[PDB]
C-alpha cells in the first residue's frame, strides 16, 4: 500500500532504501573471562546419567545431603564439589550402581493404588488393569525423608473435564511434615487449568514439575476415574551399594558428559580413581580444548605414586593440558568431624579460577595454579600420612607429578605447574597450553561466524578480529617480546592470513608466551 | 541461463539420498547452475498446527534473494546461498526424522548434495554451495555460474540491441558497454586480481573484441571470480 | 521462445554465447591429509562379512561390549580397535565361526508365531503355512540382553490397507527394559504411512531399520492377517565358539575387505595371527598402494621371533610398505583389570596418524612412526614376559623386525622404522614408501581425471598439476636437495612429461626424499 | 558539464561552423543535456 | 565521534550524493551511533 518502502528499484520511477549494511562492525561475543567446571561422581540425590547444574546456593538440595565417611568411599565427590564451588558454578553427572531402584505408584479404573519399584533407566509397562503410573525422577530412593502423594477433588473446568489437585509432601523421620509441590492436573487430552496452561497429566508433570513423571494407558484412559486418596506412600526405592561401581557405569557417565550441550573450561576428575574414566576425561580435554585436573589415589606411598601416574594413561603427547596431582595427607572433615583423606582436584581448580579472575577484560589465563597467594590449601589439623618418608623431587619432576609443600606462614600450598606432556619444551608448563587454548577457542568462534563469506570481506574481517584479540592479550600482559630479538624479530605476535586455493583460508599466528618464575638463584659478590 | 534449486524427496535416509541424486538426472556437465538439496527433518506447520515434512527449495531461493539484494547498483550475485547470516531456516519445533543416523560428509561432497547443519546460536542453516557439475574446477561452486550467467545475459541484451550496425559504430559501442559493465562489477567486488600475477597478467578482467570475417564480431572476456571461504584452518605456533 | 539463448549461431543472423570454458582452472580434490584404517577381526556384535564403520562415539554399541580375556583369545581385536580409534575412524570386518546362528520368527495366516535359528549367511525358505518371517541382522545372538518384538494394531490408511505398529525392545538380565525401535508397516504392496513413505514390510524394514529384516511368502501374502501379539521372544541365537576359526573364514573376510568400496590408507592387522590372512593383507597393501602394520605373536621368545617373520610371508620385494612388529610384554587391562598380552599394531598406527597430522596443507607423510614424541606406549604396569632374555639388535635389523625399548622418562617407545623390504637401499625405511605412495595416489587421481583429452590440453594440465603438487611437498619439507650436487643436479625433484606414441603419455618424476636421523655419533676433539 | 571530463572535454557545448564547398555552410553543435532525477536510491551504512 | 579516529576519519557522519547514470541519484550516508551502557565494571587499585 502507501507508506511502504521498497528495496530493489529496478528500471522504474520510485525511491528505495537498501537494508542496513552493518558489516564493517562485526564483533564477537565469547566472554573469555568465564570458567565452569564439569565432572562425574557418585552422590545421594540426583537424576542419574543426566547433566545437572550446581551453584553456590542449591547444591545441598539438588545433590542431596552429604554422605558419611564410615559408609565407604562414596564421601569423596561431595567434598570435592564443596571445595570447587567456592569460585564458580558447574555441571555434574551422577552415576548409580546396577541395582538402584526408584518407586512407582500405579492406579486402576476404580482408583485403588498399587506400589512397585523399577531399576533406573527403564521405562514402564502397564498391565491391563492399570490406568496410569506416577514415579519420582529426582533420584531420591524415598527412604529418608519419606515422600507422600495426595489426590484431592477439585472443581471441573468450563468445558466439563474433571481436574484433580495433586499434592506431594515430604515427611522426615523425626515428624516434621512440610508440603513440597502442588498441581492441578486432569486426564483429559485438552482440559486447561485456571491459568490457561495445559493440564493433561503427562505433559503437565513433565513440563511444570521437576520431581515427578507420569505415564498413561491409552486404552483405559477414556473410562478412567480417580477417587479421593489421602496420604499415600512411595516405597521400594533403594540407592543400592555405592561402594563398588562397574567401569561400564563410569564410561556411560563420561560419554553423557561428552555429549552434554553446555560450555565448560575444566574437566575436574571428581574423586574418580579409575584408569578408563580418567583416560576418557583426558579425551574430553583433547577434543574440546580445555583443561583437566586429575589426581591419583591419595593413599599411595611416594614410591608407588610414580608408576601410578604412568598407569593412569595420560602420559604422552596427545594430552598436553591435563595435570595430575597427589596429596598423601590426612585432614579433619568439616561436617562429620572425623579423620578423612581426599584429593586435590577441587583446590587445583580453585587456584586456577583465582588466577583467571585477576584480569577483567580478557581474563588472566597466564597465571600458574601454584604459589602462596593463589593456591593455599584450607583444611583442619593436617596430619601427614607417612611422616617417615620423603619426596623424590627430581624423580617427581621427571615423572610429571605436582607436589605439595609448606610455604611461608606454615600453610600447605601447591608448588608445581607441570602438565602430562613428556616432551621437554614450553608445552609442559601449565599456563602455556591454557593460554593457547583460550586463543584457539576464540579463533574457532570467529571463523565459525565468518565462514562462507567472499574473500574481500573475509580477509579484512579475520585480520581485524585477530589483531584486536592479540593486542588485547599483549596489553593484558600474557605475551612478551621474544627472548632473542635478533632472528625472530621483536614483536610479541606475528600474524599471517593467506589463501591456499579457492577456499583454504589459512591463519597462522605465532606468539611468545610469558615466562613463569619457578627457579630463583642469587649470586652474592664482593667488590675490591 | 538462470539458476535452479531442486530438492530430493525429504523422507529418504542418508544412505538412499546419494543414489537418488544420480537418479534425478541433472548429474553431468550440461546443467552447471542447478543445485540439489535434501532436508530430512520434521516441523510444525504454521497454519494447521500438525507434524509435516517438506523441502528446502523455498529457503534456498530466499537465501539467494537475500544475497542478491545486498548490492544496489548491479546486485550482489557473488554471495553464496549459505552461511549463518543469509540462509537461516525458520521453522517450529524442528525434530529430526532419523536421530540415530549420521551424515556422510565426504560422500555427500563427492555426490554433489548440499547438507544442513546447526550453526551458532542453534538455528539450522544451509552449509554448502555445491552445484550439480561433476568436473572438479571453479564451476561446481554456486556463485561462479550465477555471476557468469548474469554477465552473459547482459551481453545478450547489449548485442541484440547493437546488431546490424556498421563496424565503426559496432566496435566502439561493444567495447564501451562491456568495459563499463565489467568496471561496475569490479567496483562491486565480484572480481579480484588473478591468483598468480606472473603469467595471466594482473587485471581482474581481460576484454577482446575482434572481427573474424565480414560479419562475425567476436567478443571474448576473461574474468577472475572471487574466492568463497568454505574451509578455514588455523595453525598456532610458538616462538623461541 | 523469447529470452532463449542459443550456442551455435551458424550462417544465420543472431546472437549466441558459448558455454563457459573453465578448462584452465582445473583443480583436483583428493584431501591427502586424511587417513583411515581398515581391519578384520572377531567381535561380539556386528553384521558378519560386511564392511562396518567405527568412530570414536559408536564403536561400543556397533561392535558390542568388550569381550573377556578368560573366554579365550578373542579379546585382542577389541583392544586393538580401542587403541587405534584414538586418532581416526575406520572400517572393520567381523568374521564368525561356522556354527553361529541367528534367530528367526515365522508367522502364519492365523497369527500364531513360531521360532527357529539359522546359520549366518543363509537365506530362508518358507513353509506352506508360513506367511512372513522376521529376523535380526545386527549380528547379536539375542542371549544377553534379550530382545522382544511386539505387534500392535493401528488405524488403517486412507486407501484402506491395514497398517500395524512394530516395536522392538531390549531387556537386560537385571530387569531394565528400554524400547529400541518402532515402525508402522503393512503387508500391502502399495500402502503408505502417515508421513508418506512406503510401508510395505520387506522394503520398509530393509531401508529404514538397521536391526531387523523380513521376508514374505507371495502366495499367502494376499490372505495373510496379523493379530495382536504382545511380548514375543527371539530364541536360538548363538555366537558359537570363537576361540578357533578356520582359515577359510579369514580368507573370505579379507576378500570382502578387498572388494569394499571405501577409501583407507592403513590395513592394520588387528590381532589376527594367521599366515594366509597376513599374506592377503600384504596383497591389499601392494594393490591399493597403502601401508600395513602387522605384528607377530607377542608370546614368542626373541630366538623364535626371527624365523616367525620369515614364516609370516611378506619378506621379499613385492611388499615394500608393510611393517612387522613384536611386543613380548605383559600389561594390566583397562576394563577387566587382569593380566593380558596383545600386540602393537594399534599403537603403530597411532604413531603414524600423529605423524600425518603434523602438516595441515598436504599432511606430513615423511615423519617416521617411531621416536619419543610420537610413539609412546600407554599401558598399565608393564611387566616383561622374559626378563632373563636379551634382544639381538643386529639380527633383528638384518631380519627386518622393529623392536621396542625404554626411552627417556621411562616410558616404553618404538625405536625402529624398518619395513619388510630385503634389499639394502632407501626403500627399507618406513617413511620413504609412504611418501612415494602418497604421490602416486595423487597422480592416479589426476590422470584418471585428465584421461581422454587432446594433447594440447593434456600436456599443460599434467605439467601444471604435478609441478604444483611437488612444490607443495618441497615447501612442506619432505624433499631436500640431492646428496651429491655434482652429477644429479641440485633440484629436489625432476619432472618429465613426454609422448611415446599417439597415446602413451608418460610421466617420470624423480624426487630426493628426506633423511631420517637414526644413528647419531659424536666425536669430541682437543685443540693444541 | 559532460559526465566524463576525460575524453569529450569539459565544456557544456561545442560549436563548429565550417564551409564545405562554395556554399554549404555547415553548423554542428553538440550539447550535454541535464539529467532528470527519476530513480533515487539510499544506502545507509554503519561505521565501526 | 567514531571509536577509532585513525582510519574512518573523525566526523560523526559522512554523506555522499552522487550520480550513477542519467537518472540514478544515489545517496550514501554513514553514521556512528551512540554506545549504550549495558555492562559496567570497576577495577579498584592500590598505589604504593
Amino acid at each position: 500500500s502507501q507508506y511502504s518502502i521498497q528495496q530493489s528499484l529496478g528500471n522504474a520511477s520510485g525511491v528505495a532504501v537498501s537494508p542496513i549494511n552493518a558489516d564493517a562492525t562485526l564483533s564477537t561475543g565469547v566472554a573469555l573471562n568465564s570458567s565452569l567446571w564439569a565432572g562425574i561422581g557418585v552422590f545421594a540425590r540426583g537424576k542419574p546419567f543426566t547433566v545437572l547444574a550446581v551453584t553456590e546456593s542449591n547444591y545441598e538440595d539438588v545433590l542431596g545431603e552429604p554422605l558419611k565417611p564410615s559408609s565407604g568411599s562414596q564421601f569423596e565427590p561431595i567434598r570435592h564439589v564443596y571445595e570447587a564451588i567456592q569460585q564458580t558454578s558447574g555441571y555434574v553427572v551422577r552415576a548409580v550402581p546396577d541395582d538402584a531402584k526408584f518407586p512407582i505408584i500405579m492406579f486402576d479404573e476404580s482408583g485403588e493404588p498399587a506400589y512397585s519399584a523399577l531399576p533406573y533407566g527403564s521405562e514402564i509397562e502397564l498391565d491391563s488393569g492399570e490406568a496410569f503410573a506416577i514415579y519420582v525422577d529426582d533420584g531420591d530412593p524415598c527412604i529418608s525423608p519419606t515422600r507422600e502423594l495426595t489426590i484431592e477433588t477439585a472443581t471441573a473446568d468450563s468445558a466439563g473435564n474433571e481436574r484433580f489437585l495433586l499434592k506431594l509432601t515430604q515427611t522426615t523421620s523425626l515428624g516434621v511434615v512440610t508440603t513440597l509441590e502442588t498441581h492441578t492436573v486432569s486426564l483429559a487430552e485438552e482440559a486447561k487449568d485456571d491459568m490457561g496452561r495445559l493440564c493433561y497429566l503427562p505433559t503437565a508433570l513433565e513440563a511444570r514439575s521437576k520431581y515427578l513423571r507420569a505415564v498413561v494407558n491409552e486404552e483405559l484412559i477414556s473410562t478412567a476415574k480417580v477417587t479421593n486418596k489421602k496420604s499415600l506412600a512411595f516405597t521400594g526405592g533403594t540407592n543400592g551399594d555405592q561402594s563398588k561401581i562397574s567401569t561400564a557405569a563410569y564410561l556411560r557417565a563420561v560419554k553423557v558428559l561428552n555429549n552434554a550441550p553446555y560450555m565448560y573450561t575444566a574437566v575436574l576428575g571428581l574423586g574418580c580413581y579409575d584408569n578408563a574414566a580418567i583416560t576418557a576425561l583426558g579425551k574430553i580435554c583433547a577434543d574440546r580444548l580445555i583443561d583437566g585436573f586429575f589426581d591419583v589415589k591419595p593413599t599411595l606411598t611416594y614410591a608407588e605414586a610414580l608408576p601410578a601416574v604412568e598407569d593412569t594413561g595420560l602420559l604422552g603427547t596427545d594430552y598436553v593440558s591435563c595435570s595430575v596431582y597427589h596429596y598423601p595427607f590426612s585432614c579433619k572433615d568439616k561436617w562429620t568431624q572425623s579423620r578423612v583423606v581426599f584429593g586435590l582436584s577441587g583446590v587445583a581448580y580453585a587456584a586456577k579460577a583465582r588466577g583467571v579472575k585477576k584480569n577483567s577484560d580478557v581474563g588472566g589465563w597466564h597465571y600458574s595454579p601454584a604459589g602462596e597467594e593463589r593456591a593455599v590449601i584450607a583444611r583442619a589439623s593436617i596430619q601427614p600420612l607417612y611422616p617417615e618418608d620423603t619426596p623424590d623431587e627430581e624423580a617427581m619432576v621427571k615423572g610429571r607429578l605436582n607436589k605439595v609443600s609448606v610455604g611461608t606462614s606454615g600453610q600447605m600450598i601447591i608448588d608445581d605447574a607441570l602438565t602430562c606432556c613428556t616432551q621437554d619444551n614450553y608445552l609442559h608448563f601449565q599456563h602455556v597450553p591454557s593460554l593457547m587454548n583460550a586463543i584457539s577457542r576464540f579463533f574457532v568462534q570467529l571463523a565459525r561466524q565468518m565462514k562462507h563469506s567472499p574473500d574481500g570481506i573475509t580477509a579484512a574481517g579475520l585480520t581485524k578480529g585477530m589483531t584486536k584479540l592479540l593486542d588485547r592479550f599483549v596489553a593484558s600482559g600474557a605475551l612478551v617480546a621474544p627472548r632473542d630479538p635478533d632472528a625472530d624479530g621483536t614483536e610479541p605476535y606475528v600474524l599471517k592470513v593467506t589463501q591456499a586455493e579457492f577456499d583454504k583460508w589459512e591463519v597462522v599466528w605465532a606468539c611468545c608466551p610469558t615466562g613463569v618464575a619457578r627457579r630463583i638463584q642469587g649470586v652474592p659478590l664482593l667488590i675490591k
